[PDB]
């Protein structure tokens, strides 16, 4: 628990590229997230390994005044990485900023509860929120602050260099190369940096990032290629964790007969999803019993199942009166997708009123010219908003809440059962007393229903070296955390 930096340094090969900045209000990238929970700090944070919150710039929990203005004071001493001190105006502006329309970030739709944010004074920072949230503590992670004096002097500049207050400081990033931290020593936080340097190899090419792990080059690696993860057993650690990251089958539920709840049920009874995960995954996924993946803390299995079974596919669809079923199945191109999709055609070819067939498109032209037009009828695709959280509301309100999916995409929303959905998410993050039952009966609709529901749950498996790093653990999301992590 304790380790002195000097001395120590952390290699680590990481899959996927730079693809945007280093700003917490625009950086959505999976490489570049998983640097600023390095870099950055909430008032609190979420744990990258266990997801559950801790203090990271609040000195205290905070102070629920009323049922509707939460109190939050800040880490005395707290100081941003140019030697600036964390200010309750920096917090006021990181909270403005992201709520800023103008702006235009992705992490608003998180947050979209909270009327103000004003300092109180020079250490305590009041919440004044429209209607009540028990959530409020867990959503703090996604608003890093930001150090105002750096930002308003350039904001594209800050993107490329981040200024924050978290354990470890930007050094430099190049494309297609490297990204180099290094201890940030005026850090008086709960987990500090415990290597004084730091190092993340862009790696690219699954051999070239499978090799540099067997060499000893790196001491982690994130995105183990499937078949390279028992030769890795042998000198490494390699451990497939499972991540809420779903591939999903989605219905344009306003296209006969996909409007038929039984259509949409016997397409997914109809596939061996046992097969897929042999096949395309070599184990590294599970079969969906829920929304939720079976080791989230609040998974309860649905009472919805749809185990394969080719002989009630049949029957729903002759129930549904399907004499003859032909549409396009859209598939996004990535890699995984494509071994996917033809195992997917032909389970459903192999029912006898149905003639399917496959496009494998790119993803903003399967969203753009395809679903968002309407002009399509069944569509796989992966999805992992767990990335931004943990909580059930994040999760089910993703796909589940607003325009943006139930009305634009998957055209659900003028049903009776997505009313009752969303009067449910509703009055599940009114008081937390009603929470878990609102949500698993939601689950349960939606399982039901079946107009936007997982296949599978990906397993993500990473690789390091126990010999040398002490308390190293695989993330259930993309990326990778060094938090708490040292050398030996």
């Amino acid at each position: 628990s304790f380790s002195s930096p000097s001395g120590s340094t952390i290699e680590a090969g990481i899959a996927y590229p730079i693809s945007t900045g280093f700003d917490p209000l625009t950086s959505s990238g999976a490489s570049s997230m998983a640097a600023n929970l390095h870099i950055f700090e909430g008032l609190v944070d979420l744990h990258p390994v266990t997801r559950q919150p801790y203090l990271a710039l609040a000195a205290k929990e905070p102070e629920q005044k009323d049922d509707l203005t939460y109190y939050i004071s800040l880490r005395e001493g707290a100081m941003f990485h140019d030697g600036s001190p964390v200010t309750t105006e920096d917090v006021v502006y990181s909270f403005e900023r992201v709520l800023d329309p103008a702006k235009a970030s992705l992490f608003a739709q998180f947050i979209p509860f909270i009327a103000s944010v004003t300092a109180l004074d020079d250490n305590v920072v009041e919440f004044k929120l429209k209607y009540p949230f028990a959530l409020f503590k867990e959503r703090l992670t996604i608003i890093k602050i930001v150090p105002k004096h750096i930002v308003e002097a350039g904001q594209s500049a800050f993107d490329a260099k981040p200024i924050g207050s978290g354990p470890y400081k930007f050094v430099s990033a190049t494309k297609d190369d490297r990204i180099v931290f290094e201890a940030n020593t005026v850090y008086n936080g709960h987990y500090p940096a415990k290597v004084e340097k730091m190092t993340w190899f862009l790696l690219s090419d699954d051999a070239a990032r499978v090799t540099a792990q067997e060499s000893g080059r790196v001491q982690a690696i994130e995105s183990v290629p499937y078949l390279d993860a028992e030769r890795l057993k042998r000198k490494n650690n390699v451990e497939s964790v499972q991540s809420f990251g779903l591939l999903f089958l989605m219905f344009n539920c306003e296209k006969a007969p996909f409007d038929n709840p039984k259509v949409r049920q016997a397409l997914h009874y109809a596939l061996d999803k046992q097969k897929l995960i042999d096949i395309v995954f070599l184990g590294n996924a599970k079969a969906a019993t829920s929304y939720l993946q079976d080791t989230h803390p609040d998974y309860v299995k649905a009472s919805s199942q749809y185990d394969y079974d080719k002989a009630k596919a049949e029957k729903l669809l002759a129930e549904a009166g399907i004499t003859n079923l032909t549409f396009q199945l859209l598939a996004t191109d990535h890699a995984w997708v494509k071994e996917c999709a033809p195992l997917i055609l032909e389970s459903w070819n192999a029912l006898s009123v149905v003639k399917v067939t496959l496009q494998h498109l790119q993803s903003g032209a399967l969203y753009s010219a395809h679903v968002d037009k309407g002009a399509y009828e069944v569509v796989i695709a992966p999805g992992d908003p767990s990335v931004f959280g943990n909580d059930l509301d994040l999760l089910l309100s993703w796909w589940y809440r607003g325009d943006v999916w139930p009305k634009r995409r998957f055209r659900w929303a003028n049903t009776a059962e997505y009313h009752e959905v969303q009067k449910l998410l509703d009055e599940a993050i009114k008081n937390p007393a009603g929470s878990k039952v609102a949500w698993q009966k939601a689950i349960n609709i939606i399982a039901e229903q079946v107009p936007l529901y997982p296949i599978i749950h990906r397993k993500l498996p990473t690789a390091w070296n126990t010999k040398k790093l002490t308390d190293f653990q695989p993330l259930p999301t993309t990326g990778l955390s060094f938090l708490g992590v040292g050398r030996t």
